């Protein structure tokens, strides 16, 4: 079980699952092998009914498409295609905030309202929305048609991407015609380049899919922007995390997928459903997270996380999960079917994101706490029907510190800096105490041993005293072995990072230093290392290809990962992906996101697999990054 | 060779091509068999990088994706992202049409201009925009206005579909929810709700995709509509059809692929060019056409068809081709490795369509005259450097009457009814003239020998007297063996049709009768159908669904030909498609699209590989609507 997932709660729940028969994400990934090289590599089209083309790697015929499409045509075209789908989820997730916060101020959907009025001035500034003299929900309606807006073209290009990242990098971007016009816009518009008997250029089409990247940026930030304003920023938090918070004794309630529009409602109104809940004899409703909604209300609320990512059938295996209330994106299909071994209820709430098997409650704004009332009797019927039935929690949790927003790590630093908070951050990196930064990002991949590259880098890089954030089911998987505990600083940092963690926490009535990597919300909110970097850019004067922070997608699976690296790379980050991408059956291709990509935007792909190669690439690219703003290293 | 192509002329070239060792698109097709089952049944997804999965149609495991995806999830998935790629790309053509309006009537492109006032006045009234004391160059600013705003949410759903079906038909797509909000919206919500851990229901996937399908037939209204106002609506012209077009002695053009935005330009401006052609030592400039590109000129200034789709390389084989002037869609890339053989300069003109080794003119519709003259200026150039050199023009061409817009139908029909034209048709469906109406569409597929479905399905149903009209590569296929000729009137059209097509063409001052098939167009004009099939369900009372029309995409090859036979389906009508689409891997997926789907719009899918059967199921299909009506059969 052990080369399956390195989570001692997932290897219970495995063994449970093989004594049960109940077949596992691993298992179907075990009747798939071996798998297609023609896919894997990227050598393979399916975009005319004249396909499938398969070009081999090395040897003889076939080497072209049929139509003529090249090894790098075929290459470039599908990564675009799959940055635009990563774009295209990250924008529905931000357009339907944005919808809900137009109802809401349109007194149209009374369970929403404007909980942040400091972020939701914030934003009206940065976009040009005049605040003086206007009722905030003037502004608010302004702001969101300004979310929408973005969406197609118009007078201004897309206002997520030119007002967020710092002049220097916008002029940069555009001097290369990378910055988008419009999210949908690019999306289409990349479905178009890479059909048939269009684009036809390696290097034409991969400036396309930068520009789609830097949609799906707008995207990831609007989504952020709009959730904060609707729901509050994150501020610093304690819960915990793993199958262990669990309880045999509630109804215990997983809130999965990724849009915080339904299950911020579910959170608040289960409190209310504590008595109805526990006259059907339970504790009460016990809400745990899976995936990033989870991350979402783990990041505001402090609801505990129960799993992510590759193994969210494993909090089903236990048979106490009583309901899992899905929106969409990295639900996988099997829970419906895993369901009926489990007597978990499944729940979808959105009409674009049904899966054959659950039950569907159709989720409106307009009646959200309505709906949440139905979903959350179901949950507490589904409990009755198990009192007395043996359960099996695995007795394995950890605590975590989480909420840092960057308008936390901002506060927190300016304990030690009041008037210029990113200072002593700054000194810290200048001085060596902080060696860079380091975002880990993205999913878990059956691939990939469930969270070894995580933690396996993000030892090393600890050890080095690199700074490191994480979002998703990165921030997942360093959750679950405990990266987000004060406790383990000191088997975690080096020593000038752990005086640095010490001194911000001392200085902010913690009595303890900051976690050892810092929570920094959903995938969404890998815009929030944005702010941050971009923040520290300014403060600096420089750009951001010139700054020691780095990205590592360390188990990516998700096209939403593809996209978001692809966005690393563009607003100018050293970019580790871990697990391989389908760019490898073309030379030029991987050329030009390795290496030529430098001259263009000055991030580049590392594409490492071995966590300890990868490790010390990162770490070069850090210092790489030191030595050119002359510092020591 | 004839295993190849039907087409004599594309056969010479063949030779030609075997004996110089030049590489076609057969010849690509050979080395690629045997092709994937996976991909070839549309079992076989890549949306995650846990991918590929592959799922046996048949026998052991694999048997479902690693994520869980079933076999019916995989299928529709793969369906709906090339309906929205095609949806993509009629919707990009018409974007960049609306853009073109709006800048000519801003006075930034003075190249441009409203050409059909008249139809820009009709599009104004069917919208609901004011015409009454506006100047023209408001209206159509109105009107592109709302071109671009059907890409997006709005107030209204999107107008390109609600104002262009019949209101019963509009009341039916709504109540399924199938009315698309905006066209670039629905794009992105396919490539979302496709992507990995989202939608996983085949009947929610398959309603998600015939929406897009309908934001298809947007695109193509669109973009018809607008080339109408811009350049002119197409009337009946006479002009020729395959390579014999070409001519030794004069500099031959092809304009080649889909937007008439530049090709048009470059019509007007070689005329004025002939002068200085002609002290290159040329008789002049021969424009002639290929794929959809060439239709649009040929439909509105009678430009010859040199050849379409799976031949278009074989233009370039006789050595007397000196310019290939691309813009997007269905260009194989292949012809600018060719060009360094046959000494065709080949030159891409759009920015997100670029081929590796062509010559680049970056065409602007504010410079349009400008570009055209350096463009032509290159193929003056490249005739001169084959200043006697030896050609092999195959001497073979066909006669083509075209230019059959619906207006242009409207009109002849006219002539024997003025005051309620669409009658006579009517009348002679009514009493048997007409046995039905099918539409031909769609492209040439190497797997098929080219335009044989579509001229052994055309000759079956024009003895049994149905009305045959056809659009795109269709249309090119038919007129390449003499089907829009009205001379072989008679040895196609039984006695019925016949005379309808006598009595039309003899009452419009032509003393013969209409061409076997009437010409309508690219596969944008595919609109016109519905324009003509709408028109004709208005003048009857009737939904489409009752109207003996049927549909047939013979040879289907581009993702624009499934997204255009999924609208076909979603509008009501009965739809062959010749090809094998990626939907046989899944049984619920088939029922939906072949017979369940009738009882939701009344279309269904016809699949069928062999021809003859195909158009004895067409066949059975009008009767089957004509039985509906009432009518004998
Ligand atoms: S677009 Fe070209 S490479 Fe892709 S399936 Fe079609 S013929 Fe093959
Ligand atoms: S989305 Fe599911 S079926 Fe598709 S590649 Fe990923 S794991 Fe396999
Ligand atoms: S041949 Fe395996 S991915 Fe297509
Ligand atoms: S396995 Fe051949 S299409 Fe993927
Ligand atoms: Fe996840
Ligand atoms: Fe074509």
């Amino acid at each position: 079980q052990n080369l399956k997932s390195t989570d001692r709660a997932v290897q219970q729940m495995l063994d449970k699952a093989k004594r049960e028969g109940i077949q596992t994400v691993w298992d179907r990934y075990e009747a798939m092998k071996p798998q297609c090289g023609f896919g894997e590599t990227g050598l393979c089209c399916r975009h005319c009914l004249q396909g499938p083309c398969g070009i081999l790697p090395f040897g003889d015929e076939p080497k072209v498409g049929i139509c003529g499409a090249t090894a790098e045509v075929i290459v470039a075209r599908g990564l675009d295609r799959s940055i635009a789908a990563g774009a295209a989820g990250h924008s529905g997730h931000a357009k339907h905030l944005a919808h809900t916060l137009k109802k809401a101020v349109q007194g149209k959907a009374a369970s929403y309202m404007i909980k942040d009025r400091t972020k939701l001035h914030s934003i009206a500034k940065r976009l040009g929305i005049p605040t003086e003299g206007q009722k905030d929900e003037d502004i608010a309606l302004e702001v969101a048609k300004a979310a929408l807006a973005d969406f197609h073209e118009k007078d201004t290009p897309v206002l997520w991407v030119t007002t967020v990242l710092p002049p220097s990098r916008v002029k940069v971007l555009s001097a290369h015609g990378l910055i988008p016009a419009g999210i949908d816009h690019e999306i289409a518009e990349i479905m178009h380049r890479t059909s048939m008997g269009c684009d036809a250029d390696a290097q034409n089409l991969l400036l396309g899919g930068l520009r789609c990247s830097l949609a799906d940026l707008a995207g990831c930030y609007m989504g952020t922007d709009l959730a904060d304003i609707l729901f509050g920023t994150p501020a610093p938090v304690v819960t915990e995390s793993n199958l262990g918070v669990l309880k045999a004794d509630a109804v215990n309630v997983a809130v999965h997928g990724h849009n915080p529009v339904l299950s911020d409602i579910i959170v608040s109104v289960s409190k209310e459903m504590e008595n109805e809940a526990r006259a059907a004899g339970a504790t009460g409703i016990n809400v745990v997270g899976i995936c990033c909604t989870g991350n979402e209300v783990l990041m505001r609320h402090g609801i505990p996380a129960c799993t992510h990512s590759v193994s969210q059938e494993m909090a089903m295996i236990t048979g106490a999960l009583d309901a899992m209330i899905l929106d969409y994106q990295c639900i996988q299909p099997s829970v419906a079917t895993i369901a009926e071994c489990t007597g978990t209820t499944v729940i979808t709430t959105m009409e674009m994101s049904k899966i054959t098997g659950a039950t569907h409650v159709n989720f409106a704004e307009e009646a959200a706490v309505e709906n949440a009332k139905q979903i959350l009797r179901l949950a507490i019927d589904t409990f009755k029907r198990r009192k007395g039935k043996p359960v099996e929690i695995p007795n394995i949790k950890t605590k975590v510190v989480a909420g840092f927003s960057t308008e936390a790590i901002i506060n927190a630093l300016s304990k030690l800096n009041a008037n210029d908070p990113l200072k002593p951050l700054i000194d810290n990196v200048v001085n060596g105490n902080i060696r860079g930064v380091c975002l880990f990002a993205g999913c878990n991949n059956v691939k990939v041993p469930q969270d070894q590259n995580f933690t396996t880098i993000a030892r090393k890089l600890l050890k080095q005293n690199v700074l490191v954030v994480a979002t998703g089911c990165g921030a997942g998987a360093l959750m679950r072995h405990g990266f987000m505990d004060p406790a383990n600083v000191d088997e975690l940092c080096g020593d000038g990072l752990k005086a640095v963690l010490t001194a911000i926490g001392e200085a902010n009535g913690l009595g303890g230093p900051l976690p050892p990597v810092l929570h920094m919300g959903s995938c969404v909110d890998n815009s929030r290392a944005v702010a941050l970097v971009a923040a520290l850019a300014n403060r600096l004067g420089v750009d951001l290809d010139r700054l020691p922070v780095v990205a590592s997608a360390a188990e990516a699976m998700h096209e939403k990962a593809v996209a978001i690296g692809t966005w690393a790379v563009t607003i100018g980050l050293p970019t580790h992906i871990g697990v391989l991408p389908p760019i490898t059956g073309s030379l030029p291709v991987t050329q030009i996101l390795t290496s030529s990509v430098k001259d263009i935007t000055g991030g580049y792909f590392i594409v490492e697999l071995d966590p300890e190669t990868a490790a010390d690439k990162l770490l070069a690219a850090i210092n790489e990054r030191r030595a050119g703003l002359g510092l020591p290293w």
